[PDB]
DNA sequence: TTTTTT
């Protein structure tokens, strides 16, 4: 009875960060009890179209709204997202544990986040069960980055994510993987623009984001990976951890990284 | 003369849990004898468009409603749906026949419904005709879960059901299938959110529901499937059901499952 | 006035069981001579949209209506459709000719119509020209079943039929085909619920219907379809159909099957 | 009045049997000089939509207007289309030249036209330049049949024609081609009902029409086409057909086939 | 009012032979300065739809208009397009230079343009730098034919062009190219009607146009191209070109071919 | 009520989007709704019950114009327009110094570049070959960036689509060609090298008969030396970069910017026959 | 959805 206003619903949707049709529809129809517009919505002979468009719009921003930030801004935004309690000390504990000086990682982490040529790829090498996927997965999750599945490597579309995320991580690189790297991904390592295909869409011309790599292989040593030497910052995690006792081993959480970034914000040149 | 009110149809559709076009259309056109709106519906020049949208809208509400519950609230609702007479005894019987203590299955079932990391995968391995498919099938049917079709698993779009159903089932996993699981779905097993891709402009990092699996392969034994050992609870049916000449044997039904949960509600920690 | 009434055309269409655009369009334009509405139709600036939607709408009902019945009820209805004169003896005669005790094909057919898991697939194996397609096709025609066309298996829309018909038939399965079946469709041959993809519509999890396959291959012998053994029932066809005789001594018809079901109704547990 | 009447255009298009957009649009725009409606057409802000729909509407008739007929009726209709002057002698001459009895061809053609199982495929094998395509194309032309380009087999939409025409022709089948046939098209070659996939529309179940195939390969001889034997028939044009004189000695026309059918109408059981 | 007139834009578009959206859109918006309609177009809330439909409309005319001529008529019209000054001697000289009697070329050309089965394909073979692509391209360019890129043959849509032009050219055919031809395109080299798929649109059955091919391989010599012998007319361009100082001693242009045809119209049986 | 003046005007949006060179829906949408604070039309836009469709079409429209504008220009005009774009301060001397460092007479490079830009047959491809770390990609990328060229990624040659860009840019660059790549060139792209038309196939759209633009290639392989690349010899101008641009620690000798090229073209416009 | 992508 009060002519439905799309823009309003979008706003609404956008405010509650509701981005999937299914929800928008439902949640709104609920607010129909105490909301003239919502009520107006259910009156529409085209709820369908709106719910769709509503979402389309919402995500539209959200994506765009994020693509906007700068690494700092972005990392700042990724902090508001971190919920719960923890402390940078946890991270420090671990690195110390691996016999690595946090400053070393910090210094490494500074040029990384900045995507500085030849300082754009961090590798965590070591025997199995040393915390490699741990850390790297926890950091990526924090940063809201994408994990690359080198299994799909057969398809050149296994890099499609690189056109979106701020940070990608290739977990457990094998010789076949490193070879791939040394062969086709050199630019992704020299900060030169690189082409990246997208399912059904046109290729994108972008700068390859920060890369995280875990491997049992010390590329730094193997001679067939020469080009990679100067292009991969390597930390060697040797001391094990996951022991035969069932006990919950270390686990850096979003919170932890929150503290880390918040407390090191000065030193990281952010 | 009265105008066709879409919203009404949707409500109707929603009240009868009529989610598929084919039906909605037919069933409504039937209530056209004693329903002004339906009669208004058949009067429309866009019946098609409506039926379509009607369905779209309904599934919307359903999906949103389905994901809203809590495993318990959900299960509880799945019981109300269970019509007919049966008894938990049928199930106990069979597990016994299969030489397994119900308590074992109950415990495993507990953590499963709770989707606890590493216990989120139930497997029923055994030689042909030992009753794996129905058990699984019957359980999934009761739970209102979806059946994944491995036949389309490339590009993983054989995981889009994963963003909706409270429990899926992989009936008859082949080496090729388990390989796939050991390769891409490790997360659906540890608890870490799985990147459930999908068709239109948006993908969702959803949490994988409990999984059910039937197979002739005993992943626990094979060594190439090491990762899956600690992440797949294996129950094995070695006794044959084959027996079928004359007396029409076993078939677990929604009712049977109703009794099962009702009477084991306490123990299941629901 | 002469405002075109869509709902009318549909009814029309529906009455004559006209479900394909091509026809509906043509046939109607014909009724334009003695029908105000069809004449109105040809007056529409959007006949296209109407023929399309009309059809869509018609199939909509039809499905709903067919999916509604029971197998006997369906079969029963498939009998009303069978016109002409023939007899069950023709069927008997042929099976005898192939040296197969009718009771054997009846007992098999009983559980086949019932779709009991794993007794849902019948294979008619034998050297070329033994009446296999001949038979299968007839029985499928009578049931108004659909043919899957493996040449399209490359498209996940090939099984669409499976979400509509009460019985499907794979005529002349090669090795490639049996391979595929053993590899993906075990949940189908079994006759359990499977997810079917359809163009324009949404996924559909319906119980895979009864299957009929004809082949030069004895999947029961080959150790490579090892796992198709507990699923495919077989009927060997050794004796030749035609052999220097104007017209095939055997050629079963709807009528013949009509007799068959009519006279064998009680034995088939219908 | 000066309103653009769609129905009119359709009639027009239909009368001239103009079924492809390209033409419809062009040919009409020409008649715009002396036709109020066409002129009205060019005035529309949605010519596009019309040309498209207009075509859609025309081929709709044409298809039904065909599938409705009967081979006798259809061939009959194909003769009225045959213009010019020729004589069945020309065809006879050729077949004699190739050293074959006209009663043999006819005997085959009779069954062929009737689309009888496994007697639905005629292959004209022989060395290059023996007039095979020459003959086969001319017949298909007369019959208004469609051709299948194997270069498109990669797409399941290559057989889309089969759901329309009364006769298909595979000109110059290579090994790859026969292999495909022996593997996926036994149904079709068998003139049995195969499901044909079409773009945007759903799969159509129809009886595979009669097939013509020219080939340097005698499937009858080769042993790997063992199963093609009982489905293919075969003719052998062993005698060279093109001469030194620019204009080749044999070149049949519609007229030629007209006579052929008209005079042989009785023997062909039409 | 002066509401945007679609037909006008189309006319404009057509007159300038602007057929791709990208241009039409841009070029029109430019004429917006001195064009009431263009200005009205920019005022449309649906320019998108219009640019598209305009293109669609234009192409239709463009194609329809070309498939509409007779080889003579077409060639005739292609002459009017030929601007500048040149002469057949210039074409001649070259052929003589290559040690080839013009009449030899003319005789083949006559039948080629007529598209007579199996004489529908010319091939210019020879060592690199002998003016093959030179000639062919110039001739295609005057005829206004399209060029096919074997770099795309992995998608049958690389032949889409065939369904439009009156003359196609495969420049620099390699072994893999000839093989593809010997395997799939026998029909096409033969100039018989064939099926041509088109992205999203529907397939068009049409007579393969005249082919021009340049290659370092002499198909008539190789024996694995046995069957391309009766289809491919060969030419031996051996004499190198650009000798000393880069300066191209040969430059064939539209004008040149204009003369060629104009003067040789009689002999070419046009 | 009657007479609306604030009414949402699509064309306006497009112009806006066009001006800022915003071509992707995601952005347009966001960036516009932001300008909604101080923009009657933007505000009108948000008032629309069909923002979706507009964002889409806006975009659709922007590229139409954008793609067309480029293809539109002449090599001169294009390069001219590429200059206005170049911001910052640099100098052609930076480029001279580098080539000099590489022991190559700038005139040599200039003489070739003059013909490259013209896209003249058999001189339509430049290759910068030499041991690793000699500033090849360095130079080539910079030049491509200024020109607004597109980079091809042989890591996708698998699908014939890896060349879709060739239907748009006025210059493409294949960085670090392996043997496999060169073979691919010698095999298929022989027309791209002779100026004769080739059919670029886009995704979901009909192919396009286009004239392959100028090509830039950097590689460790001297196609000029190898014998399995005979055809290429006369179709690939080669520059050998022997000297190591290598910069020990933080302090890069050679860096080349849009500015640097700006000066370069501005000051050499004459000699480049532009 | 078909074309892509597989
Ligand atoms: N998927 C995961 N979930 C939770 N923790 C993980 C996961 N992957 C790795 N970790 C953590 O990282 C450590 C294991 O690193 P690891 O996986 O052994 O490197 P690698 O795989 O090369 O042997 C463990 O201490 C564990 O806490
Ligand atoms: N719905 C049912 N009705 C009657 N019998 C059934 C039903 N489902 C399964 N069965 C019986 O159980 C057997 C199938 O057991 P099955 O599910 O194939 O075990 P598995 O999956 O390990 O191969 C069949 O032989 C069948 O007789
Ligand atoms: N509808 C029919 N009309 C006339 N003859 C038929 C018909 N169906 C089959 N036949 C005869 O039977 C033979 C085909 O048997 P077939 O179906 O191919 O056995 P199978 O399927 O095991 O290969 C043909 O030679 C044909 O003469
Ligand atoms: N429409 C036609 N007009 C004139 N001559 C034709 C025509 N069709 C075929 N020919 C002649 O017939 C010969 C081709 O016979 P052919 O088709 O190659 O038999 P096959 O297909 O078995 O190899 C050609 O040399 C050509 O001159
Ligand atoms: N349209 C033209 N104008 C001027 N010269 C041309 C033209 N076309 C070709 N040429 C000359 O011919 C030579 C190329 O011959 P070429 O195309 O390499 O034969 P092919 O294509 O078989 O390798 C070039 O050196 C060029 O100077
Ligand atoms: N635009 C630039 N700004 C500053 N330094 C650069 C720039 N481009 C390249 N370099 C320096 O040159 C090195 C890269 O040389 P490189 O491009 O790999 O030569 P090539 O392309 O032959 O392999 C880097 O270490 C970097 O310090
Ligand atoms: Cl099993
Ligand atoms: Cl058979
Ligand atoms: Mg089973
Ligand atoms: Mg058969
Ligand atoms: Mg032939
Ligand atoms: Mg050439
Ligand atoms: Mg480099």
């Amino acid at each position: 009875t009060e002519k439905f206003d799309f823009g309003t619903m979008v706003q609404w949707a956008y405010d509650h960060k509701y981005a999937e049709e299914s929800k928008i529809a439902y949640e709104y129809a609920l607010a129909a009890g105490s909301d003239s517009n919502a009520r107006a919505f259910l009156a529409t002979n085209s709820q369908a179209k709106h719910v769709k468009d509503c979402a389309t719009m919402v995500r539209h921003y959200l994506r765009a709204e994020t693509q906007a930030l700068s690494m700092p801004a972005y990392i700042k935004a990724r902090c508001k997202l971190a919920t719960g309690e923890g402390s940078w000390k946890s991270i420090l504990t671990f690195f110390n544990y691996q016999n690595i000086e946090l400053i070393t990682f910090i210094n490494a982490l500074k040029l990384w986040l900045k995507g500085i040529p030849k300082k754009n790829c961090l590798a965590f090498i070591g025997p199995p069960n040393t915390g490699k996927s741990m850390l790297c997965n926890s950091l990526i999750h924090f940063l809201g980055g994408s994990v690359l599945s080198f299994a799909n490597h057969k398809s050149h579309f296994w890099l499609a994510s690189l056109a979106d995320t701020r940070a990608a991580l290739v977990d457990d690189a094998t010789h076949a993987c490193w070879r791939y790297f040394d062969t086709y991904l050199r630019n992704a390592l020299d900060g030169y623009p690189v082409s990246i295909d997208r399912k059904h869409k046109a290729a994108v011309q972008i700068k390859a984001p920060p890369l995280l790599v875990t491997s049992n292989i010390d590329v730094q040593a193997e001679d067939r990976y020469l080009y990679l030497h100067s292009r991969v910052q390597t930390f060697r995690f040797e001391q094990p951890c996951t022991d035969e006792s069932g006990e919950q081993p270390f686990n850096i959480t979003d919170a932890d990284w929150k503290s880390f970034f918040v407390r090191l914000w000065g030193r990281l040149d952010l």
